């Protein structure tokens, strides 16, 4: 059908069709008379998987021969989404499979909707890991993703009476055709026990053993025949575990205790909960991974070359135990001296920070580490002592620097600061956008920066143009390719060439056409799967991301209510119609975030059924926001809401997805928004609100929300409506907590940005009245979105952190 989806050769189509029938018969044990769409999905999945195998075995054998430096990306989260379409795209099989399935009398797009998302992540940090694996394969790096195979990923969100209900994400129920169990590579992990000191070193003894079983998932590069590996550990009890009939039975049933380690992903987005189970997960992935790393290195005695052959990237502090675990192995097991072991560790490890919010930082109580990991605590104390000696020597007599920089936090409960541990034990520390990285140097890690300025770097985040353009928006990818060819898909800087098409009337028409088709298709999806009705001619105003106070979904709510009140005041006046879509999950125990969801639905209940409003304003809450839903709503959007309080969103990546797919951005000068506006030109961006400096000034003075309430009549009206029960007639005080929070304890200064936000929103509406000028500004965004490709991000990591050269050269097919 379309060019970028590859060739549908006579011979390829014939082969696909016969392997499809072979798998349906031999693999699924079905015949065409009983087969359901799910059976058809699986036969296709298995048929496409067959094409990976040859390339996967030869990629891995190639690494064994050439022995390049290996990159180990350690993460507790990999937010993968669906795999079928992505595999077809990267293998150039999409059109062939489309043809082959059509000839079998099947609709491939219908089959693609049957795949479960691999939802092994919460949000941004998890999806970054997924984009990174794609880019590393595409750039020909010898890279491995290492994490946990959660039986249950992020929960499915259902909305019931406006409230969020959580249900288990049983994603493995029908099986996962993409993974390959490797039980033969199972490894032991130790917990608890005690430390014994001998003539020749410390020994960790009397431990409980949990087995770690790896599952390998292929990661194909873009049309380069490279297939890398994502290895995910699963927890298994040993067979002498807990080993009378009641006693015998119970001992077998208690195997569950060990296997609970890999059962479920913690659903917290930017908040730290000090739970033992979570600590076990963190050690589990670290201990199993490091043994695999060492095994692979030994199959290349001399650990001097270890950092020449190994890089370990820590995705936040979650796998921070890699540092003392590497020390433990090198000192206790390999018998290296401390200082040499430490040199190796530092040169091997690097740390990426993803947030500045204090409540998100990992601070493990000492008594937890004492019981679960007694040897690691000793190594940590030893690391701390040697580190503080260096601080003392560099800043003599600065006793307060010593307590500020300590890995050990004293107080009610003693805690270990894992961020401090990572900085001390890594040769490189980076933030995820230029503004975020500067904030790390000037505020939270200022002391560490003064000690070791050379450690601190920036690596602005990116998103893969494969999943986030070609896969989810084939229409846009095609019209771009018509003008500038296909090479941009792996070299996104080439989109700049679209600047010379900004006054091209054909191109303007095509861009606007692709968007309207995306909007029609999404409007249909809402009717079919959710029986909700929207005007596809209205402006699609969307904010999708995790529900958090810092992200200020509440500021969006205030604008929405303002528009509604303005309409009710002047019903027969013209306003640009909007569909306001807000989606995202709240962490199960975050009361305020759950209250915000209820507020959103409550506004919709009033707004969507007011006859005077008509189809001029619609408020929709997008249920169960996840990777596969993002792939649908992002191409359909006109306006991207990126309205976090300046200084709080480290980078953001949703912002980039929208820019690449033809939405204009309303946002604050926060995270990557700053660099996006810089690339496109500020005139092509809807920037409003306090900058970081303005937030600082307001804090020095003290934030008084009352002041804004007193001086803004429109804001007063909204608050009074909330208090009085306008949006909750049967529970008049339902939103008292929200009002109280806004008036008295607002950490994120919602009121302070309200006026500029509403003002700027009027400028958006004005521009949308002029279709040709809207579209020309759109073209200016798409054309400057090149910097935000994860290929760029990964090449910077490779060159400035890992010390390896990316390559676009094909491996033989
Ligand atoms: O901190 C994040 N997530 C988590 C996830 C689990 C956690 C568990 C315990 C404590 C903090 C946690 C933070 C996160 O997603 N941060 C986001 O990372 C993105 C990728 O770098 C950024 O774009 C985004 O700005 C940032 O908020």
């Amino acid at each position: 059908q379309i060019s970028v989806r590859g060739l549908a050769g006579v011979e390829n189509v014939t082969e696909l069709k016969k392997n499809f029938n072979r798998h349906l018969h031999f693999t699924l044990v079905k015949d065409r008379n009983v087969a359901t769409p799910r059976d058809y999905y699986f036969a296709l999945a298995h048929t496409v998987r067959d094409h990976l195998v040859g390339r996967w075995i030869r990629t891995q054998q190639h690494y064994y021969e050439k022995d390049p430096k290996r990159i180990y990306y350690l993460s507790l989260e990999f937010y993968m989404g669906r795999t079928l379409q992505n595999t077809m795209v990267n293998l150039a099989l999409e059109n062939a499979c489309d043809e082959a399935t059509y000839q079998l009398g099947l609709d491939m797009e219908e089959l693609e909707e049957i795949e479960e998302d691999a939802g092994l992540g919460n949000g941004g940090l998890g999806r970054l890991a997924a984009c990174f694996l794609d880019s590393m394969a595409t750039l020909g790096l010898a890279a491995y993703g290492y994490g946990i195979r959660y039986e249950f990923g992020i929960f499915n969100q259902k909305i019931c009476g406006g409230w969020q209900m959580e249900e288990a994400d049983d994603w493995l129920r029908y099986g996962n055709p993409w993974e390959k169990a490797r039980p033969e590579f199972t490894l032991p992990v130790h917990f608890y026990g005690r430390v014994e000191h001998t003539s020749q070193g410390a020994k960790w003894v009397d431990t409980q053993v949990v087995l770690a079983m790896p599952y390998d998932t292929p990661v194909p590069g873009y049309r380069n025949n490279v297939v890398n590996t994502m290895r995910l550990w699963s927890a298994k009890a040993p067979n002498d575990f807990n080993l009378n009939v009641g006693g015998y039975i119970q001992a077998v049933l208690d195997r569950n205790l060990a296997e609970n380690i890999s059962r479920v992903l913690y659903p917290n987005d930017n908040f730290f909960e000090g739970k033992e189970l979570r600590l076990k997960q963190e050690y589990f992935v670290v201990a199993a991974t490091l043994q695999d790393i060492i095994r692979r290195f030994k199959s290349s005695t001399n650990f001097d070359a270890f950092p020449d052959k190994v890089a370990i990237q820590l995705n936040d502090t979650h796998p921070s135990l890699a540092i003392p675990e590497l020390m433990r192995v090198l000192v206790d097991l390999e018998r290296l001296d401390w200082d040499k072991a430490w040199e190796v560790t530092v040169k091997t490890c690097a740390y990426t920070n993803h947030t500045v919010l204090p409540e998100a930082l990992e601070r493990w109580p000492v008594h937890l580490l004492e019981t679960l990991l007694p040897r690691h605590l000793q190594i940590i104390y030893e690391i701390n002592q040697r580190f503080l000696n260096r601080v003392a020597a560099a800043f003599p007599g600065d006793v307060d620097r010593l307590r500020r920089m300590s890995l050990v936090e004293e107080g009610a409960v003693k805690r270990i600061n894992m961020a401090h541990l990572c900085i001390a034990g890594s040769h490189a520390v980076n933030g995820v956008a230029r503004i975020h990285s500067e904030i790390l140097k000037k505020t939270i890690f200022k002391d560490f920066y003064e000690l070791e300025p050379h450690k601190f770097q920036n690596k602005t985040n990116g998103i893969t143009p494969r999943r986030w353009l070609v896969l989810c928006n084939p229409g846009l990818a095609e019209i771009i390719a018509e003008r500038i060819g296909e090479e941009y898909i792996s070299d996104l800087d080439q989109l700049r060439k679209l600047l010379s098409y900004v006054d091209d009337e054909a191109f303007i028409r095509d861009v606007a056409k692709v968007k309207q088709e995306n909007k029609l298709k999404f409007a249909a999806y809402l009717e079919r799967e959710y029986k909700v009705h929207i005007n596809p001619n209205s402006l699609f105003d969307v904010q999708v991301k995790r529900i958090h106070e810092y992200k200020r979904q509440l500021l969006n709510c205030l604008h929405v209510i303002t528009l509604y009140n303005r309409i009710k005041k002047e019903p027969n006046k013209f306003v640009v119609p909007r569909t306001v879509m807000i989606g995202g999950k709240a962490a199960p125990g975050y009361h305020m975030a759950k209250m915000i969801i209820k507020l959103i639905t409550a506004i919709g209940d009033v707004v969507n059924h007011d006859p005077v409003v008509g189809d001029r304003l619609r408020v929709i809450f997008l249920e169960n926001y996840r990777v596969s839903l993002a792939e649908k709503v992002i191409p359909a959007a006109d306006l991207s809401e990126q309205i976090s309080t300046a200084g709080t969103e480290a980078s953001g990546t949703g912002n980039m997805k929208f820019m690449l797919n033809g939405a204009l951005t309303i946002g604050t000068m926060d995270g990557a928004n700053v660099e996006m506006a810089e690339e496109a030109g500020e005139e092509n961006f809807f920037i409003f609100g306090m900058r970081v400096e303005d937030v600082d000034r307001l804090d020095q003075r003290g934030y008084n929300a009352q002041e804004y309430y007193d001086r803004i009549p429109e804001l007063r009206q909204i608050i009074e409506q909330l208090s009085s029960g306008f949006f909750s007639p049967k529970q008049p005080d339902l939103f008292k907590d929200i009002v109280n929070m806004l008036m008295h304890h607002d950490r994120f200064k919602v009121f302070a940005d309200y006026e500029e936000y509403v003002k700027c929103q009027e400028r958006v509406s004005a521009l949308y009245k002029n279709p040709r000028e809207w579209t020309r500004m759109v073209i200016r965004n798409i054309a400057t979105s090149g910097k935000f490709s994860s290929d760029r991000t990964i090449a910077q990591y490779a060159r400035e952190i890992w010390g390896v050269e990316p390559s676009r050269q094909r491996l033989p097919a």
